[PDB]
């Protein structure tokens, strides 16, 4: 009936996408929606800090860091006197539906407010408000929270709006700084945010393959000073021309004593005498522009939040909207606030594995993976099989492939295999471009764009004899492929060729890597976040144009092949007005309908348009056709420009999502390989390791055939199609 | 003969573009060229720190911060014992020509070494070297320096390699931060580099329209504490949701006492009680990737340096290569090293106007312009004319237009005019979209992409009657136009329409703004540095992807109209293999010849290609044609991809060059307007204010007609065409 | 366009399952022969399919048709008669004109007079006789 939305706490990139999603979805469901300026402060002050919102108020906001409606820290809201005055102002305007976008504290605050919402009974016991209105507006205080925080603090949620973006800032800094660690082989201690949370520290570290990291959840344990210094001297012996050490603000040892970045420098300058600087990043990390992931994430939960509020009844407890396993869920607000404090309590009580376990499994996966690729046991202590495992790149280049290779190699070596790097995909395979590869060979790869080993789309079918010859020559006991649809096709071909060539009767696993995200058996592929970010950046600049000129509509063609992932998701994140794709037919009625919408849109103040066309979405309805239609039908009203982005959409260095995705899923694949070799051939030894809903699973290529449209190289059931109605709503 | 190049001192972005330019140009003139690794240290150590360089060695270097060959600080080089050993190693390889890329100290070192050369006579008096070789390799030690430094320290030079890039890092941080300041209404004190130089502080401040700045050249003078605090409270009264204060590392008051950023925070937290943070940026500012300006700059001086060396004779004194007024000059090395110390001596001796005067006029122009737009005299003290001056945007959107508008408005108001903002170019003019605009209305624009007032290409010719009606209605005493060729054409039309419409008999001035840089009467236009960076940014990401297979050529189409500025300069900065432009005809022989070159290039290790096509460089030879030719003729060898960059080249946020160029030239134009109105119509009152070689000048539109190719809307004589031989040399 | 496409669709429920669409080469900037080909192709998808042809420079001809030979012959002779008659009376608008067929009979019209009857920007006249026949095509189809 009336919805109020506010933004409390340390601001986060994506907060604006969320407010936009709540205001638009609220209005779309036919509700009125009120801004509450300056977080809880606006609610305490009242009056004009509360103001109705229309469609136009949330445009030009999406692509912008921080909150276009303010975040106040609000002391007053920690006091009964403040909360009475807040509740009063809400009742003044009939607001009893509340959407609160903030962090641990903001949500602890809203949980407390909700419980206390019979502060109304105080209001009546004074003049405050009418007696009968203590019952009209009673405990139908309907609270829903979304966690907007760069820290990944909150317990319920797998992810928080801001984190991906903050990690972008950190890695932009880290990548920038690595070129100045050559002006002397400098050691840089970088101090990142996460006051009582190590997530942002951990992820950064993993993403830039950092030499050491410090988290409060998981302290170093006694004697690390020497072990770290061994690492950094070993690194000068490996000839590494720098060192990078990532330190959470709230890092501690096993006694809860601060490990400060200035402390670390003194240790390194003292023991080793390396030239050493310390950068305190600070509020950069809250700033800049919201990544495509946060824009989309925030947009999905702005919408679920509005549904959760209207679906709520006086029975339903206050909840927190979350994406767990790429599905939007509601979680009871009380319990999540509780669980988060519990994590502080675990650290406070020197119970560190408990803090880590309570953080979620995700946290522990990052931590475990990081250690494995950062600390190398001496050859003496890693005994193990005389197995030789190969690593190859197949498909077109995808950002993150390199990270992936480095991970596979180190985990294999760590598991005591011997790692063979195969060059140029199945081309180099057929021609025997194979060489042994070690731990140091893959150092500094975690953020390299493209493919250093080299990648080709060519399939193995016509080189089975030659390829089988190479496996025999090099005694290849297993194979890991990092690639796109061509890899998948490659496994099918080799699976079928087993009965003629013994050499292919080994465990073969693939992890998916392409900008296109068209690989069957995985909801995500290494490289697509990078691409979405370049698309998102580009559309932002485009709309800025459309906006200066006014009355202009841009038609923009994107990649994907027949896979409308980049187009669709790119559309959402850029706040386009339409994104045509192959998996959703559209006729000239659909086009005329969008054209008529845009026409009406040019009677408002937002006189711009953004239309995205998947490059292979329609035989006849080409980018030109669409450009010609809209140009012509808008004739009294707007004009158009077509742009074909083409292969620059790939982007450059992989985005952190792709680096870590590359790193994490590849290591998980190698684990599978060693476990299999350890029990020493059927369908179960040739599979795709991919992300399916909640968890990662290995799916035999046999099974994926029936789930695959071979003729357009896209899967048959694609998860992101369920999101199609958002674009149109949120526009 | 033989040339050696080294990189000493605090490293700077663009140092690599310079080494590449020296190696390629050295070889091109048929010299041998040696790397000297690790600055002066490599020269002292000898052996393999000196290594001959071939063509291939300097590829993949251009787009990378810092030095691919090291910078050592070198104590040994401060001692006769070190310099003897250095001189010895040079003679061992016949190196007697030296190119030194560094700063104050590096260059002071090379000047000393030069004077002392015939430390050789010591070499003979020992075993060191043959007696007769003390005369073959004698005082034909030929030294040439280039200044690679982010600080703009050195005196001779107008600009130093690294500054533009560093200012990019700073503004990237400052832009990122503004977002979290809005959110909480925070005051941010940012501490930037410039140990004993205020340039990087000053330019930043101007580029992000900072609320206060602190330079060591120009201290605050007594009573600033209160004056600053008045400013920041006035800013909350204006409802500005943040404050940004830029503090040079080496800021001081009039007594040479440190003004620390932690000191500023205490003053603001104390007197006003605003929420306040401090960011120390640190070595981020030396990092990241070299801007297009530094790439081009460094490339032009790498080349001049090689010429300077071979043209030198034992008479000619060691020099420092510089761009002053966009023309490469040689400056005696001794005198420039002297002058720079003089500036420290001036500050040390509390002689502050002398430090500013010795910094150059450029420095004092930035400082003066900054103050004018940052400090607003109370209405009481700004009396002045009852004149109404209009500001309009004409042409397609260009990054920096907004900065320009803000500057015009404030300088006009400061000059006691009444400022009218005209919306949507001559469209809105004809339709009377005119409104008064004030000081606060333009706050926060300095870094806004696109055009907030709005721009249209439509010309006034068919709306003279209507437009004249608007000037009469609003009593428009003068006009400032920020725009491209359409503005220029617009002034010609209105100039001609004077005799029929009295209303156009006012002073009209235009400042040039377009990504294209095709405006006659100016070597530069507001928006083109942004576009060059977008082009440069994009090629970098392209080269970053596809990595191991290579044998790929990218054909990339750029804007400009018929103006090959973006294409040509973009080509240089991106290190392209060709950039086809309209001002230099090419036939199918030319194309076949480039294709056959690239073919030979794929027999080397650098198997990539980059071809840029100005979008209107040829009717028949389209981007597709070129893509089809190269694709086909490389068939055994390489393959291709075409990309049409399109409307992103306008930009996201304007680059600092464009912001400051926008700000400075617009203010200068408004000055002209007020001076003209003060003497109160012929050709001299309708002109283009533009940058011509060394200095800015107003040129009547009458005079520019003969200097204009009207049919292709480019000027006739274009300064950057003299640079055409570089691309091919440096490739 | 959509209305013609829907007509042809219904037409393919009768026995005359063919279609013929003609496009004047400059009839629309945006609605090109390809656009129309793409629309009809796509919207007929369950029903009919398409082929585009651009006739081009054959439309000039091989040998002229008899109408054109005789028209060429008859009007040119008539123009020469005019020339000799004029030269025989031996300068204003009436000596520079277009000899052309207007309704029933041929007439000489000064170029001065034809300017106001001319769309210069698309090089067609303003009032064109055959446009009165436009309803026939649809009727007779
Ligand atoms: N009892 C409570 N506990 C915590 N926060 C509360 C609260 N009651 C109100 N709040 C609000 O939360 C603000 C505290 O800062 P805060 O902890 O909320 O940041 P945040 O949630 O956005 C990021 P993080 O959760 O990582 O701290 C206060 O200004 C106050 O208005
Ligand atoms: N008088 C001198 N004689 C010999 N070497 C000298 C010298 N002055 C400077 N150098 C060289 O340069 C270094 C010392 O000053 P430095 O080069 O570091 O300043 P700089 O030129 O890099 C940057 P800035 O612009 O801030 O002064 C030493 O490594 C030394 O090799």
């Amino acid at each position: 009936s009336a919805i109020g939305v506010l933004t409390s706490g340390g601001d986060a990139q994506g907060m604006n996408a969320a407010v936009r999603a709540v205001v638009r979805m609220g209005i779309y469901v036919g509700a009125k929606v009120y801004f509450i300026y300056e977080g809880y402060q606006g609610m305490v002050d009242g009056g004009s800090n509360i103001a109705e919102a229309d469609w136009e108020s949330v445009s030009s906001i999406l692509q912008v860091g921080g909150t276009i409606i303010g975040s106040a820290r609000c002391q007053a809201f920690r006091t009964r006197e403040g909360r009475l005055k807040a509740a009063c102002n809400l009742l003044q305007r009939g607001i009893t539906n509340l959407c609160v976008i903030g962090g641990d504290g903001s949500l602890t605050g809203a949980n407390l407010f909700r419980k206390e919402w019979s502060g109304l009974l105080e209001e009546l016991a004074r003049n405050g408000q009418i007696d009968k209105e203590a019952v009209q507006k009673y405990a139908y205080l309907n609270v829903v929270g979304m966690v907007g925080s760069i820290d990944n603090d909150f317990c319920g949620t797998d992810m928080t709006i801001g984190t991906d973006s903050a990690l972008h800032r950190i890695i932009e800094v880290v990548d920038a700084i690595m070129t100045t660690a050559q002006s002397h082989q400098r050691t840089f201690v970088l101090e990142v945010m996460g006051r009582h949370c190590g997530y942002l520290a951990l992820v950064s570290a993993l993403a830039c393959g950092a030499d050491w990291v410090f988290l409060p959840e998981s302290p170093p344990e006694e004697g690390w000073e020497e072990q770290m210094c061994v690492k950094l001297s070993e690194n000068r012996a490996r000839k590494k021309r720098l060192n990078i050490i990532i330190v959470a603000e709230g890092a501690i040892d096993t006694q809860n004593k601060p490990i400060t970045s200035e402390k670390i420098k003194e240790l390194v300058v003292t023991q080793l005498g390396y030239d050493t600087r310390v950068t305190i990043l600070g509020h950069v990390q809250r700033g800049g522009t919201p990544s495509a992931f946060d824009r989309i994430l925030a947009s999905r939960m702005g919408v679920e939040a509005v549904i959760a509020l209207l679906e709520a009844t006086p029975d339903t407890p206050a909840c927190v909207v979350s994406l767990n396993g790429n599905h939007a869920v509601r979680l009871p607000l009380m319990e999540c606030v509780q669980m988060t404090q519990d994590v502080q309590k675990a650290m406070d009580e020197r119970r560190f594995q408990d803090a880590v376990r309570l953080r979620g499994r995700s946290f522990a996966g990052n931590l475990n993976t990081y250690k494995r690729l950062a600390i190398k046991l001496p050859d003496d202590q890693i005994p193990k099989t005389n197995c030789n495992v190969a690593v190859i790149n197949v498909g077109a280049p995808a950002a993150g492939m390199n990270a992936a290779v480095r991970s596979a190699v180190r985990v294999g070596i760590a598991d005591g295999h011997r790692m063979l790097a195969i060059y140029d995909g199945f081309d180099g395979f057929a021609k025997g471009q194979i060489k042994e590869i070690g731990w140091t060979d893959v150092g500094g790869w975690t953020g390299q764009g493209g493919s250093i080993l080299g990648t080709k789309r060519v399939l193995p079918g016509k080189y089975l004899e030659e390829i089988a010859t190479q496996m025999r020559t090099h005694s290849i006991n297993a194979l890991l492929i990092i690639g796109g649809f061509e890899a998948y096709l490659g496994l099918l071909e080799l699976s079928a060729a087993r009965e003629k060539h013994e050499e292919f009767c080994v465990p073969m696993v693939m992890v998916p890597a392409t900008v296109s995200n068209n690989v069957p058996g995985s909801d995500f592929s290494i490289g697509a976040d990078t691409a979405l970010n370049t698309i998102t950046d580009t559309c932002d600049r485009i709309k800025q144009s459309a906006s200066g000129t006014k009355r202009r509509v841009f038609i923009i063609e994107t990649m994907g092949g027949y896979c409308g992932y980049l187009a669709n998701m790119g559309g959402l994140a850029a706040g386009a007005d339409a994104a045509y794709i192959f998996e959703e037919p559209f006729d000239i009625r659909d086009l005329q309908s969008n054209v008529e919408h845009l026409t009406e849109k040019m009677k408002t103040t937002i006189q711009r348009g953004l239309v995205l066309r998947n490059e292979s979405c329609s035989e006849n309805y080409t980018t030109d056709f669409i450009y010609q239609l809209y140009s012509e039908e808008g004739k009294g009203v707007f004009d158009c420009r077509k742009n074909v982005l083409g292969h620059m959409q790939q982007g450059g260095a992989p985005s952190p999502f792709d680096r870590n995705f590359g790193t994490k899923i590849s290591a998980r694949a190698m684990e599978w390989i060693t476990a299999k070799l350890k029990e020493a051939t059927t369908d179960d030894s040739i599979c795709v390791l991919g992300i399916s809903k909640r968890n990662v699973i290995f799916q035999p290529v046999a099974e994926l055939k029936k789930q695959t449209d071979f003729e357009h190289r896209i899967p048959k059931e694609q998860w992101w199609l369920k999101l199609r109605p958002l674009m149109k709503i949120l526009a």
